[PDB]
């Protein structure tokens, strides 16, 4: 049984729910209208996500859900993280309502934006804009002592406003490193050696993770190390491996990724540092290509 937090919940009868966005096995995400949200007006309805589990939910499943809720209700709001907005937590199976991107992750949208082969396309002002929205996301979850370990593009969703929003920051710490994607991918690619081969998760992991993402953005959603199997990566890692430069992509980006890559984690950016970087950056990256 579950105890009512009335600063969150919303009635059963105010949401109205509609096709799936996801699944797991591990829980399902749909979408759904939620109606009178906010305090004033009760009668407009937003289309919201709503996060639940399957059939085959256990006390285990069920108690994961229960802290991801509780721990976006400590972290707070921002523009740059799928923030929360209610929950239907009595009299039925545990809704967790949180923010609604339609236009999918950002490998997804990145992919779909790519130059024509071989209708709504980024320039080079837009790419750079992208990283600096992540980046000031993934600043205000470490500034409220957040550690995301899976910062990618997949986890990064985009909104009909084109607004990244950094996603999974919240789920439970409970890992398979022969385990793959839905997109047939590597997830160990994205993380930093001492995270890997320590199992040593920082602000400074998760900083080798946005350059993973960065290369992610400049190469418009591709594959990082392809072809290259777990045993291989490792190889990669020992001898200082560094992925290639992108093309249409600038000397100050890669050396931003690079960086990031930085072999010690105490010499990595900081996200703070990122920030003001991107900030600059963009202010001078141009719109005209
Ligand atoms: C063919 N395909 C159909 C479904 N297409 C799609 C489009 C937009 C989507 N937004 C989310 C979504 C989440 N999955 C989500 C989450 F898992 C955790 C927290 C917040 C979330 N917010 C969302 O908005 N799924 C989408 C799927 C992609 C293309």
């Amino acid at each position: 049984e579950l105890p009512e937090d009335p600063r969150w919940e919303l009635p059963r009868d105010r949401l109205v729910l509609g096709k799936p966005l996801g699944e797991g096995c591990f829980g399902q995400v749909v979408l759904a209208e939620a109606i009178g949200l906010d305090k004033d007006k009760p009668n407009r309805v937003t289309k919201v996500a709503v996060k639940m589990l399957k059939s085959d939910a256990t006390e285990k499943d069920l108690s994961d859900l229960i802290s991801e809720m509780e721990m976006m209700k400590m972290i707070g709001k921002h523009k740059n993280i799928i923030n929360l907005l209610g929950a239907c937590t009595q009299d039925g199976p545990l809704y967790v309502i949180v923010e609604y991107a339609s236009k999918g992750n950002l490998r997804e949208y990145l992919q779909a934006r790519r130059p024509p082969g071989l209708e709504e396309q980024l320039s080079s002002k837009d790419l750079v804009s992208c990283a600096y929205q992540v980046a000031r996301g993934m600043e205000y979850l470490a500034s409220k002592k957040c550690i995301h370990r899976d910062l990618a593009a997949r986890n990064v969703l985009v909104t009909e406003d084109n607004v990244m929003k950094i996603a999974d920051f919240g789920l439970a710490r409970d890992i398979d490193y022969y385990k793959k994607t839905t997109n047939g991918r590597l997830p160990v690619k994205w993380m930093a050696p001492e995270a890997l081969f320590d199992r040593i998760y920082t602000h400074q992991s998760d900083v080798w993770s946005f350059g993973v993402l960065l290369w992610e953005i400049f190469t418009l959603g591709g594959s990082p190390y392809p072809g290259v199997p777990v045993e291989e990566l490792f190889k990669l890692l020992k001898e200082g491996h560094r992925m290639d430069k992108p093309s249409n992509c600038t000397n100050e980006l890669y050396m931003m990724m690079r960086d990031c890559w930085h072999a010690v984690p105490s010499q990595r950016p900081t996200f703070k540092q990122l920030v003001e970087d991107l900030d600059r950056i963009v202010a001078l990256t141009s719109n005209q290509e």
